[PDB]
C-alpha cells in the first residue's frame, strides 16, 4: 500500500527521486524553465550536476515526510502551508505539482513493482487541493 511504498522509495530514495524527477522534466519539458540550469542537459549530465542530485533528493525527502504524516492520502494543512510559503516555490502554481504527480504515478505504473499507484494519484490530487486551500494560485 501507500505506507509500504513510502518505505520502498526511502530505501533507494536518491535513485527514485532522480528517475521520477527526470520523468517529470522529460514529460513536461516547459517545467525546466523553473530550473533554467537544467536546460540543454541529458539525463546522465543532470545526474552529474551537484545541485541536481542534492536538490531532487531534498524534494523527495520532504515529499516522503508529507506522505508519511498524511491520513488516507490527505496531507496535513501545516505541510501544505510550508510548501506554499517556501521562498523557493514563490513562482509556482498547483499545475506544477499536478504535473509532478502525473509523472510520479506514470513512473509507478510503468515500473515492474507493486506500487499502490492509485493512492499516489489521490495523494497528488489531495496535495494540490491542500496547496490551493493554503493559497497557491
Ligand atoms: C511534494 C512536492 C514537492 C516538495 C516536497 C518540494 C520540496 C522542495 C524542497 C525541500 C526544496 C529545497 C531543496 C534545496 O534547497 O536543496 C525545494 C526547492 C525547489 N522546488 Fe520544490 N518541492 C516540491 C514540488 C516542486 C515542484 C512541483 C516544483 C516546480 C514545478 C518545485 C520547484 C522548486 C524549485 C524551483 C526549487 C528551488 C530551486 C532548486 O532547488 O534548485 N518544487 N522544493
Ligand atoms: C528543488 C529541486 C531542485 C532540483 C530538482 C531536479 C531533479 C530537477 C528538483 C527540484
Amino acid at each position: 500500500g501507500f505506507k509500504q511504498d513510502i518505505a520502498t522509495l526511502r530505501g533507494d530514495l536518491r535513485t527514485y527521486a532522480q528517475d521520477i524527477f527526470l520523468a517529470f522534466l522529460n514529460k513536461y519539458p516547459d517545467e525546466k524553465r523553473n530550473f533554467k540550469n537544467y536546460v540543454g542537459k541529458s539525463d546522465q549530465e543532470l545526474k552529474s550536476m551537484a545541485k541536481f542530485g542534492d536538490h531532487t533528493e531534498k524534494v523527495f525527502n520532504l515529499m516522503m515526510e508529507v506522505a508519511d504524516r498524511a491520513t488516507d492520502c490527505v496531507p496535513l494543512a501545516s505541510d501544505a502551508s510550508t510548501l506554499v510559503q517556501m521562498k523557493q516555490h514563490s513562482g509556482l502554481t498547483t499545475g506544477n505539482f499536478e504535473k509532478l504527480f502525473v509523472a510520479l504515478v506514470e513512473y509507478m505504473r510503468a515500473s515492474g513493482q507493486s506500487f499502490d499507484s492509485q493512492s499516489w494519484d489521490r495523494f497528488g490530487k489531495n496535495l494540490v487541493s491542500a496547496l490551493s486551500s493554503a493559497g497557491m494560485k
